[PDB]
């Protein structure tokens, strides 16, 4: 009935639904092909099915509607799309479909799209009347996004320390300088969580690359949003096939005039997976880096933006550095001045058990002025002038307290002044 | 009358269980070619014959019944098994299958499995209830495996120095980086010991890849469990097919709440060996080693987990750096971060005739909360202060003494905590 319903059920679940029917020897097949056999059991009986999904177009021109929730693998059950079909509505990679799904004839091993109901929540004729995302003029970022909890919790007092130390707003390109065992992956679950729960309105998209498998079901189980990784495992081309088609669906929301926010883990670790999967341009940079191949990248941390017309478009991307491996010097160093926002972490703060481990002297973000209020900036720059004469170590150890005191920033505004 | 009775019978056995028929110059051949003259034997007696073996599915659709007591080789005495067998019962690589063998007829070279008795050590009918292997969802592991074998013993500091170092949980997937004559094998041994004492219901299984001839059988008088081992004369294509026979074997226990810990030896020598088989993509990373070659041992160390539904599958693969090769050095940058935890070896203090030869500064376990308790790690963390200064050679001095005092760990931190 429900494709997008069946594919969240659990696989336990999906087998007593099998039994239903009657299919057999289904418990030890994989989950995207339970889904497909069940598929076929309401494909004989005619019942009407429903079923959506990212477009994904392939070079010969003929496309599928990968799933989000199995993070864009190519699966059997993934649904095919007709070159003709693209070519009746003005639809491109990225595009979110809905539609019936009608069962697939003689010589087709994949479902079919009959019907085209919803693309991008609108109309099929609405969504050809958008305005493409490159033809869009970038703006500053002016809408500051609040990431205070204002609970006073104990985790919430990262997100005020990042707060105060470089605002973020919608559009604003940041960058997190992150050198290894130092909370990193701590300090992006606090971000999602704030960002869910201040602005829910906006939509968060987290991407993992090169992540344990450990670690992606402990963000799936933690933050309210979409969730999409690709675990260390698998090979270089699905390190790219599941970027690229991250940000394709992301540029089509900002199309729409929706806020899209996404949390990227890590820039480095996506870089060295295009320097694989690029052929050799003859022209090599140090570390077996190539020049060449760096574009790519380039192109999906270039993306972000604050379109004038409407919406925005949000990356904050984690950058390795001092991982002891030469070409993840190469690349942190070609993302060094691009970066429109830049967070920096101590691994020494982290050896004193301090968290968040935020180097404010050297973090902060331009044209500021645009995001924050005048009274804001300017109590800000006092604790520039305080915290830039003491040490690193010491400043979040004096920070932290004078944080914890108080509930809200305003409130620790008030502290410092008096 | 059985045949993996027969397998670990001594080939001096065998001959005189050879001339009790009366056949003649069974000496001059291989242990295998032996086992199947036997089996020919009771042949023509036609009493009932009893065996088991290990699937290995070819692409052809037809498999053998591999047996561990001779490392999976491809040995003249394995049983083969129907394409339509492992149709009747969903089969695939690594299924435990055990039942009675049919004699070859004629125009068949090898023995045939007649009834299936028991798969995985479960009925054949209930083995096709249980789900996929990557269809459960991992988790990080929280259930300590007791290293301490609290005897007092003299080998025993090796052990309680690594609960001390690097906790290890069920489903951790280490690693241990160990240079050169730095007492690795010495490690492995004393784990294998620690591990088949303190919890003897986990599927213990010591696989050693490109290993001398003379450690195998030094492995195999040591470790109570199953080691299956490939020495280095062996083909290159020996030392994957050996590994995956494994990995396999351990993933369908996993499917039957059955915790399995894997001790590697070594993640570089099984990468190296992957690197010769698999074919030339066009792209050759720095050192020599293909780019995409990689994919495939990442698979395989990648397979550690904790199993949410139960059980789990620990892996502890050894890591070969200082090696003077850079082949060596590239496979041990593409681990670096990977594995849940770590255990650097340190040369210099092997040198000093210190064992065990753990670099403690450099060496640590993440997500620790999970397996020891509120108060035990607190005590860590005060010995944590306390090492950080010091340098590796007189830490792992200060250490030794220290611990030799006290029977058991908690009691030492008594000592230390005054
Ligand atoms: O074609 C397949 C695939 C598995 C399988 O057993 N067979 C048939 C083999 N087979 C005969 O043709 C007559 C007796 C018998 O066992
Ligand atoms: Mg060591």
């Amino acid at each position: 009935m429900n494709l997008t319903e069946l594919k969240n059920t659990p696989v336990s679940e999906l087998i007593t639904l099998g039994e239903n029917m009657g299919l057999e020897n289904l418990a030890r097949m994989r989950k995207q092909d339970i889904i497909f056999a069940i598929l076929k059991q309401h494909a004989k009986s005619g019942e009407d099915i429903f079923g959506d999904g990212v477009l994904e177009i392939l070079q010969d021109g003929f496309g599928f509607l990968r799933s989000a929730d199995s993070s864009y693998l190519a699966g059997p059950d993934d649904i095919y799309v007709s070159p003709c079909q693209i070519r009746r509505f003005n639809l491109r990679t990225g595009d979110t479909i809905s539609g019936k799904i009608r069962p697939p004839k003689e010589g087709e091993r994949y479902f079919a799209l009959l019907k085209v109901n919803e693309v991008n929540f609108d109309k099929p004729e609405n969504a050809r009347n958008k305005i493409l995302f490159e033809n869009l003029t970038p703006l500053h970022a002016n809408s500051r996004l609040r990431m205070e909890r204002g609970n006073g919790s104990t985790e919430d007092l990262t997100a005020r320390v990042l707060d105060l130390a470089s605002p973020i707003g919608r559009g604003q390109r940041g960058l997190i300088v992150a050198p290894p065992k130092a909370g990193k992956t701590m300090l992006l679950q606090n971000i999602a969580q704030s960002i869910a729960y201040n602005h829910p309105d906006c939509v968060l998209m987290v991407l993992l690359i090169d992540e344990r498998p450990e670690e992606v079901t402990e963000m799936q189980r933690l933050v309210k949003g979409e969730v999409v990784a690709s675990t260390f495992d698998e090979p270089a081309s699905r390190h790219v096939q599941v970027a690229e088609m991250v940000i394709e669906k992301a540029k089509r929301l900002v199309e729409h005039k929706k806020d899209v926010i996404i949390l990227l883990d890590s820039i480095t670790r996506l870089a060295r997976a295009y320097n694989t999967v690029v052929p050799a341009s003859g022209k090599v940079l140090t570390g077996g880096v190539d020049a060449n191949a760096l574009h790519r990248p380039k192109r999906f941390f270039g993306a972000a933006r604050n379109v004038e017309e409407g919406g925005s478009l949000t990356i904050i991307a984690t950058a390795l550095i001092d991982t002891g491996s030469k070409m993840d010097e190469v690349i942190y160093e070609e993302f060094k001045g691009t970066g429109n926002m830049e967070l920096h972490l101590s691994r020494k703060i982290a050896e004193k058990r301090v968290f968040p481990a935020i180097d404010y002297n050297r973090s902060g973000t331009r044209k500021e002025e645009l995001l924050t209020t005048q009274e804001e900036l300017q109590k800000m720059w006092i604790l520039r002038k305080i915290i830039h004469p003491m040490g690193e170590i010491d400043a979040m150890e004096f920070l932290i307290n004078k944080l914890a005191c108080t509930k809200t920033n305003d409130d620790f505004f008030e502290m410092m002044k008096r």
